[PDB]
């Protein structure tokens, strides 16, 4: 039931997207913030100092580089987006970044997850204490992955026609309604005219 | 799927009640004139006498398929066997050695985008990996069971009750034993086995 | 004369060490903090929010993993230290981490610098918009490198017999006295009985 | 005076190029062969079996991928070219390939050298038992590097207006005339209308 941090990526009849949701037990005092071409997970007012207690709770969860949208549960969002910006195919950008940064060094060896999608293809990846996996996202269906339990891509009928709807869906919609401890969500959606961002709170 | 019993190159890795091992088998349709050769701490896949020039026709048919570096055994379907073994020798955990090598070398640029597969195992752990046109995967080998993977069809680790108590038996098994008997076009096989007193090598022919 | 962030690594008659110094014009309100097996560069009281303005000003500058000391001007200190901890020679740990993380995406394409040293060898590295370099530290002499100007290893007669002295030296000693805008420094020293840490302020 | 394998890269008033020269003491029975978009170093008739004695003597020394020319002293020519073809900037393609493949495991720890150049930029690299280096080629001057002695980029007034002239020059021209044991050379030249290849023998 508790999947921790979750991300979804893919395309539906309305367009392409990436969605992100923070689920948390020990660090629930966080929200999402939209800035230029990116969405950051940051502490809510009055909890700024939490970033000094744990180095894995504040980071950009979404980055937009040209026609590409990158989503992840950590600072590797920037590592991956930067490589894409400097010229590197999606598979290698995710693969190299995850191989180098590796799983998080906390009490649970929390995995680093990520995905990236452009106009022609998409990839999803994860690195844990047991391995590294980067795979092409099925053209026929959107998928999601999480840091706990669902540490493997899983198909999902992700319905959404805007970033607002995408963020809401991963937060409280469909099968995601059953995953516990929701805190905040964000998403990027491209209906063909460019990437738009949005966030949703409980 | 089912009607496609040709798996191409196959490797197996794991431990059983007799010890730890890596096994390799060459299955081939277009390059069946090859054999395995044992050299110092390694086993190479090479053309049989009279076909030496094939290496100049295709750069992926001759290579070391097994390398032993200290307590570690490395197995793969290409020259990345050396890339990985070298990193292990210079100090690099198994997962990263395989991951970095496969990420860099990538799938083979032939008519089928033939994947590069590999595995490595030491006294405490083992990892298996593959890189294809659709991705990269390196995973810890289950302590409870040996696994195998191939370049075609079985491009994902699969459990196997690998019975063997020596490198000779391991090579024979992946060549004609158990479920491997059903995989077509066998050519030659090799294996490394460690019963606790060190890695020993062997090859088997049809 | 402004070298930005500086690091030194090597051995002298007293032992082996790594030293780090923060020089800064736009973010001078920072100090160094010692925690378990590491030293972090963090904002001084009342400036915590600066970490949300620039993602490159707060990070562990020194990490100790067993017999190895790692020093760097960014979060790649952890990326490198983690690889060393999981088994990876110094050259590759630095090489892989810098190749993946790359130079910083600010107004100056600020390079990422790093060094690591154990009982038998040491390496130093840098990645800029013009390249990547990782090299063995000369056994005969300590060296230093910075993010601006001295973007290449340079020999230095680094005198010090403790982490306190090492931190002081890179802050105000020898040729470092001429490098401007000093803010805070830290160092790790091993006289043969283990790595000890220290920080020094102006 | 013996530099082993040598490569040059850069641009002059006539165009851009990469040049390669095999110098050898123990394996002089080799020549260069032009194939589709590539030049291979192979044994001369009657010495085919040498490839089974040493794994580092036969390989593609030049690969052309679209607007990019790649040159190297080993099979990493393909590793690098393939990454460029699949989308990867020149610096990272060379950096990743050299980091992974490393120096050659022979009696001399022979380095792996490489360079790549397209319409807007060029990079040169080397990996030895002492390190890894990938750097931007100066826009103002061509440079060369070798496996022995000149294991660092060096400026060269490389005169040539065609691949034939480029191959000849690195083989017997200018300062290269002084480097001993020449065997065979090859080059790729782009005067603006595409990459053309050529080889030259003593
Ligand atoms: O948003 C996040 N991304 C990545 N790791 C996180 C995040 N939030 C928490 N963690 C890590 O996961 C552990 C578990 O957090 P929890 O499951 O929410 O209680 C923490 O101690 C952190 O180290
Ligand atoms: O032993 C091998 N290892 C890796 N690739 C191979 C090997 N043998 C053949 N190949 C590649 O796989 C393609 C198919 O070989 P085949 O399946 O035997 O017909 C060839 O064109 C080669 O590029
Ligand atoms: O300690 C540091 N490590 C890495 N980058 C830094 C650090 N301090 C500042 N920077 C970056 O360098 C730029 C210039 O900083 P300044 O030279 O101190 O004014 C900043 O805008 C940051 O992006
Ligand atoms: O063309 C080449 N590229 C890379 N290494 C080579 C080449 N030729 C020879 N070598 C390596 O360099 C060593 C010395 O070659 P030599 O200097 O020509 O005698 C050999 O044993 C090989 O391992």
């Amino acid at each position: 039931m508790y999947l921790g941090r979750i991300l979804a990526v893919g395309r539906n009849s309305n367009g392409s997207f990436v969605a992100y949701r923070v689920s948390s037990r020990s660090f629930p005092n966080r929200t999402t913030s939209i800035q230029e071409e990116r969405v950051a997970v940051v502490p809510v007012e009055g909890h700024e100092r939490d970033v000094f207690r744990n180095p894995y709770i504040a980071y950009n969860c979404i980055r937009i580089v040209g026609d590409t949208a990158v989503v992840s549960n950590g600072s590797h969002t920037d590592t991956i987006a930067d490589k894409v910006a400097l010229g590197m195919n999606l598979r290698d950008a995710i693969g190299l970044s995850l191989l180098a940064m590796d799983y998080e060094k906390d009490e649970l060896n929390t995995p680093r997850i990520a995905a990236a999608i452009n106009g022609s293809e998409a990839f999803i990846g994860i690195v844990t204490a047991d391995g590294l996996m980067v795979s092409r996202v099925p053209e026929e269906t959107p998928v999601y992955i999480s840091t706990y339990e669902q540490t493997e891509p899983a198909a999902t009928e992700f319905k959404a026609g805007s970033p607002e709807e995408a963020a809401e869906f991963i937060l409280k919609g469909g099968e995601f309604a059953a995953f516990t401890h929701p805190v905040t969500a964000a998403a990027a959606f491209n209906d063909g005219e460019g990437w738009n961002l949005a966030t949703r709170e409980m």
